[PDB]
């Protein structure tokens, strides 16, 4: 069976369009209709003419596109295409926060569950966290799930930032390491490097540009060669975007297993069965909707 095939003939049928993050398999990637972050999918999010989603991500992104499309049918091809981090922060921290602190917004990274943006004020992603906390009326506000984010947009924000959880990170973008920077500039001596703000501290001080993996995109045109401090599909995304440039990975080993729990014939299957159905329950999706637009209204 062609797979590509069947799926161009399905998306038709089914008058769906396929939304791809940038860490999907490049075979994924080339099927898909819009290739983006967290951020740019949400935005797309809103302007979806199409009938059905199938969301090529994690299960918090076809979440959120069901958050702000909430009548029309968004699958998701794996139950298994989960984020590790967003699913350290229970409910049980934001209200134990909130207790310490009731007048500090409570930010949440989008990488967190629908239920937990239930009891944000806001969302962030990683492009747009800086920019948001800053204009929040307070200084002090509660972040999470990702501490190594928190500590790049205390950093930059000068606010006081409380974390929920304790411990919240990436695994992915945790296994980059000082020698991982000292490998790339003895390799690639004429490369700058992006990092990922989801990396280590010590790791985004080496970094010539930390960007989200839109930002990346956005900002690759400022130098020829650049080393890639994120999951590896990345790199075949760059390479694809930017043919004249050149692009390494920082680590060949820097993979989401979520992510890669997508397929190209689980995308077959999904449009083939409709399955598997994103839903989310009124009340949660109605305070969910609230921070989120409240994050596209504040950029
Ligand atoms: S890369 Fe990390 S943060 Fe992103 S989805 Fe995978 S586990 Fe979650």
């Amino acid at each position: 069976m062609d797979l590509v095939e069947e799926i161009l003939r399905l998306k038709e049928e089914r008058n769906a369009i396929i939304l791809a993050h940038n860490y999907q398999l490049p075979e994924v990637q080339d099927i898909a209709d819009f290739i983006g972050d967290s951020l740019e999918l949400a935005r797309r999010a809103t302007r979806v003419d199409a009938d059905v989603i199938v969301f090529a991500g994690v299960d918090f992104m076809a979440e959120t596109a069901k958050i702000l499309n909430p009548d029309k049918v968004v699958l998701i091809p794996s139950r298994e295409a989960t984020c590790a981090m967003a699913n350290m922060l229970k409910v049980e921290h934001i209200l134990e926060a909130k207790r310490k602190y009731p007048n500090a917004p409570v930010v949440l990274y989008v990488n967190s569950t629908a239920e937990a943006k239930a009891y944000a004020d806001v969302t962030v992603t990683s492009a747009n966290a800086v920019e948001v906390v800053k204009k929040l009326d307070s200084d002090v506000v509660i972040f999470g799930p990702d501490k190594n984010l928190a500590h790049y947009v205390a950093k930059m924000t000068g606010k006081k930032i409380i974390p929920v959880p304790s411990k919240g990170h990436c695994y992915v973008h945790q296994k980059f390491t000082l020698d991982d920077v000292e490998r790339a500039k003895k390799l690639h001596p004429n490369a700058k490097l992006m990092i990922h703000p989801e990396c280590i501290p010590e790791v985004q001080e080496k970094a010539d540009i930390i960007a989200s993996t839109g930002g990346m995109i956005k900002r690759a045109c400022e130098w020829d060669e650049w080393v890639v401090f994120t999951e590896r599909e990345m790199v075949y995304r760059l390479r694809k975007l930017y043919p004249q440039k050149k692009f390494y990975p920082a680590r060949e080993d820097a993979f989401c297993i979520g992510m890669k729990a997508i397929t190209l014939k689980n995308i077959y299957e999904s449009l083939k069965d409709m399955k598997y159905k994103v839903e989310v329950p009124e009340e949660i999706a109605r305070k969910a909707r609230k921070a989120i637009e409240r994050m596209l209204e504040m950029s």
